[PDB]
């Protein structure tokens, strides 16, 4: 009924508790589970749901062959109930396309899907489950967006798009939507040199996005957005605890205003919570592949170029596959503070498990606790041999 | 709560954006997807849904053998959520029969199914999901209707029926319903010589239907209906851009008040938006079979017998199957104008793909954008070899 | 919100239009459809649904072997949306048992299931989806009830039960429920000599039930109930158009107050609408087995022992299986009169189709039209060979 | 809208009537039914549902191999509609973990799942389907809880947890929750020597729990809780009718304040209704394995150490498998008293049926009748040979 406002700060993060897990690849071995990738989580005022890009086939279906490809006419943003698997019978299609974001502004949901050939893509912006605005490609090279939820404040929902090269300068724009209409857009500013796949959260009337510099950086770019002024800035996480993948080994000193070098032309969607001493970074455990997942408390990671971990939690062991990770919060929970949450995509099949013809994923998701909770690890759990 | 009134004009159509796609044949290769044909789309005030005639069997079921036949006791109008596939578990049966139409008047939904042997068919008119009126065959030769949504204005929902020959003069009637009760009916008037399968839209208190002349015309007949006076007229699209299928090659000058000759006794359901310079026509790309699909901006197509395209958009490549197409709009969207939409049925299996015993379809649907958006093509996406 | 009152008479019945058909055995050949029998239809104020006794297994499941048996611990009254099939995923369990009835009183639904061994059965009466009353067997020989909907008037819902022999005198009782509580019960009165499986309808504050005399009668017993006085009487349909099965050939004169002889110890659930000249009887076409189904207009069938048909309609051809049939009406439809409806169970598998190990059914249902509509036939449609 | 208060006493229990049965293993032989164990039943004000711990795989899925294990990352508390099976498509995930409880306080539902390795487990307390409180392991040895519903009074919902050895003294705590927040907790008091898996019910402002002494007792410990004072006590059922499993033969005199010896280090979740002369105890019929299930009326079982049965009812024959059993009541039923209900888990597969690689269960549930109803037996009904 009223637009949500980001009026709280982050709760104190002392560990992470289990929130949701769908076991999709395990279940889908013998039931009608859609092939997906690029999942995330997003809340409405009365319900939190899982989101992902469907590949328009089941896992056991013969059409799962070739689902390593990212962009086809058979993809769609779907959502489904928390910790269920994305099945043919319980998945709701939000919009058609192969890159997406979605967020609820307190009154209703905006969802954005991009589709088209590489040189001629377009975003359709849906609001209250109707298409309202369309944006054509501006650089004719894979118009793409967050692949995790956007955040709204007083009806204003900023969204980061990038169009242009994955391996060289690109054109990044921040659109400021309200009711699916464009209030304003800006070209990227500040010192981030390449932006993809922003993972975002809102607190005290500011939106923080941790992104992927695909071109040069193994540290992550950060965009900080003021949704009232509709202005933003960008920099990198200063910390030497480097959080992209693949990446070089951690140094002793990071970079604040440039890419930390050592790996070019590659990366993974990731996230952080940047809140002074209450700062936690996610990363794959492996420097070489999307294997393992950990949370590291790195006080002042954003601003301190020598900051190292003071605490940590294993999410996925290094002998298990991970993938994309991103941020969401239940903005509508009761209580004095916003509880940080994240999900990790657990990718299975190709390219690393190539005895199957498909690529898919399941989801694990955690939220922060002010307790110091015991840790477990949360693998996908499927036996690929079963699919042979 | 109030009856809807057609109080807006059409938005400016500068391209088409993707709206819905169900990927049904791909998904149904390995999940419980009903065999269908004759699909369409229709909105309620709070939801838009996919509609089709079920064949009362799944695609992988052995009973899909023989589903090339149009009329059986196993067919029913079903609806299901936008861009989901029509599954056994998520499909709602509207009514029983093998020819249908459906539309929401602002307060509730009217659905019409016709069933029976060829010589003794009957329409049952359902309103608020209860049968209210029944109409017996008047020419004892396949009583049949639109196979796409009707349109209502102030409670009045006109519906075009035809009973009689597919290959010679037939008896076409326009019924004017309100709350499922017949207010009036008229025999066809004006210069259209044969009418089937009207695709209709409403704007500024008038309903425009683009139909199929199965007997003689490769140009399409048009019925224009005044739902307040409850009167109508008919003519043909004047344009030489001919839009039935199969059809002769395009001439330089069309016919306004007679069938454009060259193909007899055949056709496909299609549609147009006829709005002065804002006029767009759909057609299969092939003149010979239901292959490919394009949208052509043909200013004044209705009234100008020399009008040629000034713009276009590919929907389905000519190396992919199409099928029926039709019109719908979300009459309940907020905004100053009605956004034109359409769907294309993508038919698979028999008669052209005859290594399978079944015939089915998936759906793609688009709405108009006031942007000039990049184009993609939208095939069914299924590999028939997988079903062998 | 208010209790429904039977304030209307029957509409004029001039033919029957198709209402619902689930095609369950066809669909269930390759999807998760529950094995059922003893189906019926019943309306709530906002929805009409299909009802049946599940056998607690799918048709393709190995546990369908043996489902020819009527009474097991694996049976339950289920309901599901009109013209859908009873699937594992869309069926709601009303109550547990192997004999049932159900009806909505205008405020909420009463459902009754009987379970137990033959000598120790009990009815549980559910109201607003909670168990409220229980009734123990009184004759220790298969306590059993209607297998089709009950009818309510001002909160009073009479229900006919029989306990005792199927082939000799039994103890039949009429319970008068309100909010699931017993207001009163009576032993059977009038001249009916054996009662099973009453099919009931309500009009002008009276409830009429057409039942099965299993012991001696090939004419059907009738119970007429006054739900305000909570009293009833019974007789037989006088007409020589005999409507049980199996049955002797039709004579020229029937019996009003005794069983019409010729077949002993056998029968089928059936129904009629007894309304002076507006009287229609259902019967299987075959005198020998549950094959075919027709509706016959037999003016004054109840009271005229020489009355013969003046009109008719084929529902199921004599080369197709039928089964149980029963009455229901949408008491909540708008309009000046109650539209008569019925369903026919289309039984497949054992005992007549014994190359399969299972017995199941699909449903067809019709309502009356004041038009003279063309007729079709409505078989189950499944090919048993597909299940071999 | 208001918190529920335990203002009624128990109805008179004169027998048990059938309430719910899901036939899950039968149905799941050929449909997408999740593998489960540790089921229970719990009501909301408008709906009663089945609950269990999923194993994150279907029964026919290859991942069912190994589901004899109790604790994995693939488990979750799920709920589903009464007497449906827990399917992939109709199951709602309450929370992630391998030990649980859940109860509705009149305004909304609290659910609690525990997850983690054996030495580092944690409880997450969800309220209104959001995580609110987390509790870390205190004895670093499988933190575990009830595995059946909790009970609330005026917003206060006590919950029994145990952390520590299964075969020696452990640390049991009673947490008093309100809106998912901890109001208070107490260490176990009174004379019970070991507590696991409390089955609880509420009447006249007191909560009674019948638990499992795994270490020494074949009589059951009882905890009685005052949810207004937030205090409790504990003792054993005095009766010589011993109700754990496995167990020695029944003696003539029981123990009130110590474990009845004869079996060490083993047991089964069970329940009783302790209400003076209106006292009923459940037990497996076999003393040696989880086979058979009966209800025994044992007047004053709680307080009389020589009390023997005066009445009984067979629930499951001794030639059929049983398992866990527990208590629930519909606190929101209308009427002068609370109707006692219980469920029995019918375990199938390993360890006793070891030709299959999986372990799963179905559910049967009964409520009390003030009639003396005939008895049936209620086995799972599945043929294990079908799964070979
Ligand atoms: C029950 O549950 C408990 C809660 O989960 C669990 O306890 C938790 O245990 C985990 C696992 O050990 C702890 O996580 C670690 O935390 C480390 C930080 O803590 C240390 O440093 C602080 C500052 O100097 C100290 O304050 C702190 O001391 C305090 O706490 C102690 C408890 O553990 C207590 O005993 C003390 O008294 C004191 O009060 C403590 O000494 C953190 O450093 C560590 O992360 C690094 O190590 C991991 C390898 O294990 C890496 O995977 C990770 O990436 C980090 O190392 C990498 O990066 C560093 C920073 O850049 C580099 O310096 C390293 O060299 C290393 O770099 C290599 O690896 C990278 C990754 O592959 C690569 O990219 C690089 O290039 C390079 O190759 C870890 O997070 C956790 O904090 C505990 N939580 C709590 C509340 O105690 C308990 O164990 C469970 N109990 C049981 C019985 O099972
Ligand atoms: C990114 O996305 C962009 C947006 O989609 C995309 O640009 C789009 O490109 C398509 C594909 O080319 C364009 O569609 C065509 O539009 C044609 C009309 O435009 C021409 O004519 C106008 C009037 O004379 C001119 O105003 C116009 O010029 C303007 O626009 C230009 C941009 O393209 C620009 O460069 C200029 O500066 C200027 O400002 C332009 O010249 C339209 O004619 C065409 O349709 C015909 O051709 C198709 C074959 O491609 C047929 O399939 C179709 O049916 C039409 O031809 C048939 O029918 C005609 C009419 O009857 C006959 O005359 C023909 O002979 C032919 O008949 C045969 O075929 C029939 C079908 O099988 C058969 O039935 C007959 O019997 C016979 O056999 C097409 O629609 C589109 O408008 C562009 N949109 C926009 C906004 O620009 C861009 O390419 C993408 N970019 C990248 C990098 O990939
Ligand atoms: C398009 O749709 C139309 C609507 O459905 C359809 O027309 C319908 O056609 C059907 C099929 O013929 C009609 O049903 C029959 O109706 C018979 C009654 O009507 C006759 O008798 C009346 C009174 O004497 C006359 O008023 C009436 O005349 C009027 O109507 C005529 C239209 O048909 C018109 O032409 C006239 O001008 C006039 O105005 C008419 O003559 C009815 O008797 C019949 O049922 C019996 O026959 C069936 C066999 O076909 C049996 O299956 C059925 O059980 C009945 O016979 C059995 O029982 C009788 C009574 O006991 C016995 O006397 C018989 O001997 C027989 O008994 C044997 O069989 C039993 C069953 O197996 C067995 O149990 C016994 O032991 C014994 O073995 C049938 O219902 C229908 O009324 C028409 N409806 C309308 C509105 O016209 C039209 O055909 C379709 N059009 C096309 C082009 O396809
Ligand atoms: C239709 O439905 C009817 C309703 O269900 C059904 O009638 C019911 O029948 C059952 C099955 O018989 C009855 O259950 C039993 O009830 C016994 C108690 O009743 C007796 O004792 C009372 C007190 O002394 C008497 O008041 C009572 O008399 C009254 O009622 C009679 C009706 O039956 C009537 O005829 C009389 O006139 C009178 O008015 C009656 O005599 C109860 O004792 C019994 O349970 C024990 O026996 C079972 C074996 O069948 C065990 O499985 C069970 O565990 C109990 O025995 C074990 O434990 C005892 C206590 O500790 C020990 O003393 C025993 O030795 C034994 O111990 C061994 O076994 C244990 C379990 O394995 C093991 O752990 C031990 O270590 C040891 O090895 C049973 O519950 C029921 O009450 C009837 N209900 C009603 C309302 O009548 C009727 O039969 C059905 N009709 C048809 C036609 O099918
Ligand atoms: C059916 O008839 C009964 C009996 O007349 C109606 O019941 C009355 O309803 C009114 C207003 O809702 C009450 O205030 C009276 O107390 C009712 N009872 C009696 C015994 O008079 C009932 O409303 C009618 N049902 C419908 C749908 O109109
Ligand atoms: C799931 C898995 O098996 N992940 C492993 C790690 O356990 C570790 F062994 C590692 F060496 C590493 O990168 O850290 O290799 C990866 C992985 O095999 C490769 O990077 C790519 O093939
Ligand atoms: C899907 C497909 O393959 N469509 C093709 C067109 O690609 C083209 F090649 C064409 F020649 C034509 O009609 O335009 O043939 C049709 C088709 O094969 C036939 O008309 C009928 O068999
Ligand atoms: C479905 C079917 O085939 N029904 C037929 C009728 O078509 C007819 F041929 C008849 F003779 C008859 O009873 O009327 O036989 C029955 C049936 O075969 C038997 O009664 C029992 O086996
Ligand atoms: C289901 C079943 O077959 N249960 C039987 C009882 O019928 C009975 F025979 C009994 F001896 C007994 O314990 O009471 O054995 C058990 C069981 O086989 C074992 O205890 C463990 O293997
Ligand atoms: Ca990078
Ligand atoms: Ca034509
Ligand atoms: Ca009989
Ligand atoms: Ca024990």
């Amino acid at each position: 009924r009223d637009f949500n406002n980001l009026t709280k700060g982050l709760c104190t993060i002392n560990s992470w508790h289990i929130y949701g897990k769908d076991n999709a690849v395990r279940i889908g071995e013998d039931s009608d589970v859609l092939v997906t990738r690029e999942p995330y989580v997003s809340c409405d005022p009365d319900e939190c749901r899982f989101y992902a890009l469907s590949q328009g086939t089941t896992i056991r279906g013969k059409h799962s062959n070739g689902t390593i490809h990212d962009r086809s006419q058979y993809r769609a943003l779907i959502s489904w109930p928390l910790s269920s698997p994305p099945t043919v019978y319980n998945s709701r299609v939000e919009c058609i396309g192969w890159s997406s974001t979605s967020c609820h502004d307190g009154k209703t949901r905006m969802s954005i899907c991009i589709s088209g050939p590489n040189n001629n893509a377009s975003a359709v912006i849906w609001y209250n489950r109707r298409p309202v605005t369309e944006i054509n490609t501006w650089a004719r090279n894979i118009l793409r967006t967050q692949e995790s939820e956007c955040v709204c404040h007083n009806g204003v929902c900023p969204v980061v798009f990038t169009d242009g090269s994955a391996t060289g300068p690109a054109e990044t724009r921040i659109y400021y939507f309200k009711e699916g209409k464009i209030l304003k857009w800006e070209p990227l500013a500040g010192t981030a040199k390449h932006i993809e796949e922003c993972s975002c959260y809102g607190e005290r009337a500011e939106i923080t996005c941790t992104c992927r510099d695909n071109w040069q950086g193994s540290n992550r770019p950060v965009i900080r957005i003021d949704p009232v002024a509709m202005t933003h800035t960008s920099q990198y996480i200063c910390s030497p605890v480097l959080t992209d993948n693949p990446r070089p080994n951690d140094p002793t000193v990071g970079k604040c205003n440039d890419p930390y070098p050592g790996n070019n032309n590659n990366g993974v969607k990731g996230f952080s919570y940047l809140d002074g001493v209450n700062t936690w970074l996610g990363r794959t455990i492996s420097i070489a592949s999307r294997s393992g997942y950990e949370m590291l408390k790195v006080p002042n990671a954003l601003t301190d170029d020598k900051s190292k971990p003071t605490q940590g939690q294993t999410i996925v062991l290094n002998t298990d596959w991970s993938g994309y990770s991103g941020s969401f919060m239940d903005y509508w929970a009761e209580g004095e503070c916003y509880r940080a949450c994240f999900y990790v995509e657990l990718i299975r099949g190709r390219p690393k498990e190539d005895k199957v013809w498909w690529t898919s994923n399941s989801i694990v998701s955690m939220c922060s606790s002010t307790e110091f909770l015991g840790q477990w690890d949360w693998p996908d759990g499927a036996k690929i041999e079963y699919f042979l």
